[PDB]
């Protein structure tokens, strides 16, 4: 019609601006000047919109929109009307499976790059030059909820990437945690349907504080060790951007020569590790179910790009049988103080899709998808997922081509005789679709392998034994690992874990359960058992508390990299400040604030009681972001308050509730001259306490005191404090 | 091994439990003896479990179901393995599309029946007699989610009904508002487009307050009726069996003289109309995302089934232009003071499904199923939802052949010439299969038009008009439904349907949008108009403060039946209250509160700060159902507080705050004895306030206080004091 405003604002600007400044867009309206080589490839497809006109799928041009073709302007609509029903159809018809596991997921286009060859270990293309680029597609995901679940729930979070590699796709389909919850991937369905809603009601989404789960860990040990994980504070990241990534598995790096170097798979996040705390984490579901898919898109519309570096544990073919627990056990992980990770590469995330559902949604990433230079080991849990990945994707994307939808295909060429199924893409023109064949002078051609370019061969590993279904009894042992990572973590960290146990065995209705729990939980740690029964009224018998404690793991008796926080790596660039305003707004205050949060890459959002603007005292007018209950202290990382006329919000229930709820998930506060009359709305002495910046005006070191707070995330020390306070 | 507990506490007890007392169950084995015909019917696939061996899908045997078949205990995974290959294979091919709209939904088995024979103006037969009962399924969902959303957002809520009839299937698929949105179904994508997730990135879910959803709405104002319903407290039910259910369009009632007459479908909910508050409502959908469902499934294992009077609005054929509205057109209600509702029957929903996948997900409902003494209009909207529901569903169900899954089965006879289609069951022995024939003698026949037991045949309406894609003229006006609307409503729900278009448009990042909206308010009503406005920190313009009101409807300047609350309708049986322990509860303050409770079918959940055990003084043991922090005020109606040792919770921050969020919430609070000593959390009042019940112990005076005021829901009189509470 010609609805947008006459000023053009409708229209996001394509350049790098921060969270909530612009209406979000698609990727290459975004930034049309990112490209890599897969983005590129993908301009076949890509479809515009402005200037054209609407039509049909068959090109015919729509006149009425508004309408169905009836008899009379009150009749009957008629069978005739093709438009409508084509209309109709494609609507009625948008609907795929969601994944089976992984449902819920958001994803990014990026590149990667490595430091230098890794010729002498693998001849895979990809790592052989420093120079070589190759594109990227990664998707971050929670493991239980659908697609339509919450973001911050407690859960293991998926980290897939895609590999557009000149050899082929590789998908580097890890967790963010490095051991999974189970062995044999026999069992994975009866785990996931443990951990899924119950079978009867649909109860409860994306949660594992449920019967099942906890019934199915209680008689099946080998899962602790990634319950221990997900109890922590790792269940519940502040993003995607600040977790660990892991391959979990022991894969094959294979070279030249011929020689297999054993090798687990980690990304280290370059804007460190920071988790929520679990009551932010649940209310943050309510608040905005859609936390971190916004929080990814925004960074990299800001340009805080989501940064890793892919790291490698390096295990020689000699050392196989070396530790105290197999390598091919997925429960167990690799201590890096036993096996550093030596330094790899960086992946750079820096583009928004431009197509959810085309490219997020049918994004398919499977494990088995290696290239030559890698390769699998007997890891049972591997072993099956080959089987899994293929097999769901007949369904989930309808047929055999799903490489052919857009952001499947490889960047590299493909060529082969398979020909057919449903939806087929490519229009083969070989005379031949067998091979031998002279028609075609046996075109395309096996390729031996070689040190580069040539055929994939698997590594000859020697295969010995019965065809037997037996679990290999190294693998038999299941407490240690959970122990070592409890006897890593601070004092605060085990505290989190035990509320976590605790909230969830509260949430089992059947007692037995929750104790059988705890007598497991007696077999790792007596005070972690303790603490968790004494949260459920529980007393360990006699024998529970003699009970003796797991070896520790090949002499480790704790491995401070297992933290989240022992070792600071805190980064303050793209994390986001709430300002509350008030309607006088001192502001040499706001300029000094603001000036030091842009300066290190700190986001501000302006809040108030109404949306529109107030006007500083010196007459600057203000734009607000959003009230003080639509965009609560869950969704920022510190609190700021500047002077000005603080009567004007200081009995505002939203305004001290805000307070309260960030002071009570240890979120650094900053209060400006006046705007100390807040202090005694979350008791905070004269004096003062660690974690509460302030001071006369927001001048001096006020910017760095409260900036030096949020490099170490959350205020540790507060915890106790906060045990009362009602919010 | 891992066998049930010694004392048989891992299954619940068959027979009806209060909410929490037991552990859930699917309803075949909760409550075997609760049958219907359909219900019967289902026995063919019911599938037990206890007593049997675990198997392939095949009938063979497994011996170990913990591991995969390798060629030695460390070695890989062998092909042959079929029975880990079927396994994995089915878990991969577990999900199919969820639905277009609607995806989240629960749903449950129940009986229908009329008060008295309907024959004068229809002879549908399962209106034709009194004491002859239609099984029912029932399904109630929200719109816009997924099916892994959250219950408690804001939203249309979807309410669809399957009579399994004698004379076919009937489903009756509406929604618990009397309009729809649009107008004409051409506008479906349009709209639920614009209300669902946006297209770059997929968020927000299962929300309008986004901006396409009001840009669309700003665009075309035939949508502001519906949105001023969802933006009421009706957007937000407190449970499922406390909402209206209306089947919006026009349909026709034909009685066996051929007699056409106009009726719009109603259900009116016999536990009353009631509703959550926003904030209530926004944090509940993180606290519990599955608590309608949750609900639903504990009311009905209660015996608290949920009860709905099946009324008709009928307007004889001659009255069909007497109105100031079309009666064709769906953005338009027919008040209740102009054409009264006519009690029809009732329906008893008493029976969760079994396998909430096979029943629920897999349920099919169409608006199109009708049938013979029933017939449709030319409602532009309905019209084009007969095409949709059968396209939709071979695509989401797979096939033709979806009538022939469970639940989606007629009890009565179907017999046809249709055959084959994707995953056929039924064997066709017919010897024909196209008619006519004579190599079966024609069978089956056609069956003449009649009464009773006779075949489909349209009424023959009168069709006038030339071939066009037209809005009809009379359909063209937006405003005075809005108006009436809002006008009837209570000062309190006003507020509240302002606070909810106030949040939802700070949430539209585009500025003017918000304003176009606000233009559109402007035209329906200048207060509420302003309202808003100032909300957003927007000034009307002169022109806008000169807008004329839209005209009355029929000369109604009000109608009562479209508030929630003008009316009381309270219906306490099946609430439930929050009763705050103490480690030495006052016995006889619980002896009482229980047995009033107990007297008005009213359900109680003990909590602490711990699970387990409290003692009460006189030895009872009370086990704790759930936390403070793990069953939030959200979660109940009500809260007591007993006396006992108060200083045991008197310094407890989530009892504190238990409170104060209840009171906040505007729900009735009980405080005995030394429990009193929390008025001072909820800052007010000494002599006592309306709403906070207080009394030296809980007697059976303090407990008729608490009853009355829950009768009235929630404490409408106390929002004034709400504002000011940090919670
Ligand atoms: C170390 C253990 C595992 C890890 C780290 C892992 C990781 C993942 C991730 C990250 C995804 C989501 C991919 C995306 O974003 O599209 C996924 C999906 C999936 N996983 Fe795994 N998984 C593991 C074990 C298994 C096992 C044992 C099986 C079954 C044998 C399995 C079967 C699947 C399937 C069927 C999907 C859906 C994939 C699709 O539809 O494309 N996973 N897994
Ligand atoms: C007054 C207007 C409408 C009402 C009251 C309504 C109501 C409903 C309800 C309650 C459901 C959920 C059924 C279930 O629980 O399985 C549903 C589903 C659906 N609706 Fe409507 N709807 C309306 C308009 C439309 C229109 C105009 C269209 C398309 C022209 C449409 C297309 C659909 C589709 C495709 C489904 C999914 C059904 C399935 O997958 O089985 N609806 N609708």
């Amino acid at each position: 019609d010609s609805l947008a405003p006459e000023d053009g604002s409708h229209r996001p600007a394509a350049e790098p601006t921060p969270p909530g400044a612009q209406p979000t867009a698609p990727g290459s309206l975004k930034a049309p000047d990112t490209r890599n080589e897969k983005l590129n490839s993908l301009e076949d497809v890509r479809k515009g919109s402005e200037n054209y006109a609407l039509t049909t799928n068959q090109g015919v041009r729509i006149a009425d929109d508004q309408n169905s073709l009836r008899a009379g302007s009150r009749g009957p609509t008629l069978l005739e009307d093709f438009i409508l029903r084509e209309k109709i159809t494609h609507f009625d018809h948008e609907r795929i499976p969601e994944r089976i596991v992984h449902a819920r997921g958001s994803a990014a286009h990026g590149y990667f790059q490595p430091y230098k060859s890794l010729s002498d270990i693998t001849k895979a293309d990809f790592l052989s030059d420093p120079n070589k680029i190759t594109p990227v597609f990664v998707r971050f995901s929670t493991v239980q909820g659908g697609a339509g679940s919450a973001d911050t729930v407690r859960a293991i979070r998926g980290f897939a990437t895609k590999f557009y590699t000149e050899e082929g796709i590789f998908d580097l389909v890890g967790n963010n945690t490095p051991i999974f919850f189970i062995q044999d991937a026999h069992k994975f369905p009866d785990f996931v349907h443990a951990v899924k809603p119950e079978p009867h009601w649909a109860i409860p989404q994306g949660q594992s504080a449920h019967d099942t789960f906890w019934d199915y860990v209680s008689l099946q040990p080998e899962t602790l060790h990634n319950v221990m994980w997900a109890m922590s504070d790792r269940g519940i990241p502040r993003s995607y951007r600040t977790m660990e990534g892991f391959g979990i598995h022991t894969f094959r790096l294979i070279n030249a020569e011929g020689k297999a170097t054993f090798v687990r798979f980690h990304w280290k996040p370059l804007a460190g590790k920071a988790s929520l705390v679990w009551d932010e984490a649940q209310k943050l579901t309510g608040r905005d179910p859609d936390f971190h898919r916004r929080e990814l898109w925004e960074a990299i519309e800001a340009g805080d790009f989501p940064e890793y570096e892919l790291g490698f544990q390096l295990i020689p073919e000699e050392d196989e049988f070396k530790f105290d627990f197999d390598l091919l056990d997925p429960t167990k992980l690799i201590p890096e103080e036993l096996v550093p990770v030596q330094r790899v590469g960086k992946m750079v995330l820096n583009r928004n899709p431009d197509n959810f559902f085309a490219e997020n949604e049918q994004a398919a990433f499977h494990p088995g998808h290696i290239v030559p230079g890698l390769d699998f080991t007997n890891d049972p849990l591997l072993q099956g997922r080959l089987f899994s990945y293929t097999d769901t994707q007949i369904s989930r994307l309808g047929g055999p081509n799903f490489h052919e939808i857009p952001i499947n295909r490889p960047t590299c060429p493909y060529h082969n005789f398979q020909r057919d199924g449903m939806h087929r893409m490519g229009i083969d023109t070989n005379p031949a679709n067998y091979e031998p064949n002279s028609i075609n002078d046996n075109w395309p051609r096996e390729t031996p392998p070689g040190p580069k370019r040539g055929g994939f061969e698997s590594y000859q590993e020697r295969v010995e034994g019965n065809k037997v279904r037996e679990r290999s009894p190294s693998f038999g042992e299941y407490y240690s690992h959970p122990r070592l990572f409890w006897l890593s973590q601070t004092p605060f960290e085990q505290r989190h874990i035990v509320d976590g146990f605790s909230f969830e065995l509260s949430k089992v209705v059947r007692p037995y359960i929750r104790e059988r729990v705890v007598d497991q939980l007696a077999h790792i740690d007596l005070t972690l058992a303790q603490a968790v029964a004494k949260n459920l009224g529980i007393e360990l018998t006699d024998d529970q508390l003699n009970i003796t404690p797991p070896p520790d793991v090949n002499g480790l008796k704790k491995d401070p990299s297992l933290s989240l926080y022992a070792i600071p790596d805190g980064d303050v660039k793209g994390r986001v400040v709430a300002i509350l305003l008030n309607d006088e707004v001192r502001s040499a205050d706001l300029l000094a604030i603001l000036k030091a949060l842009k300066a290190k890459g700190v986001h501000a959002k302006l809040l108030y009681s109404r949306m529109g603007e107030v006007t500083a005292d010196d007459g600057t007018v203000l734009p607000i972001a959003a009230t003080f209950a639509g965009a609560p202290s869950l969704t920022v990382d510190a609190v700021i308050v500047p002077c000005g006329n603080i009567a004007d919000i200081a009995d505002n229930g939203d305004a001290n509730y805000y307070l309260m709820e960030a002071y009570k998930h240890l979120k650094p506060i900053a209060l400006a001259g006046d705007a100390r009359k807040f202090k005694a709305t979350i008791k905070i002495a004269d004096q003062g306490e660690e974690g509460i910046v302030e001071a006369d005006s927001a001048d001096g070191s006020f910017m760095d005191e409260l900036l030096t707070l949020m490099a170490a995330h959350r205020v540790w020390s507060r915890i106790p404090k906060i045990d009362k306070i009602p919010a």
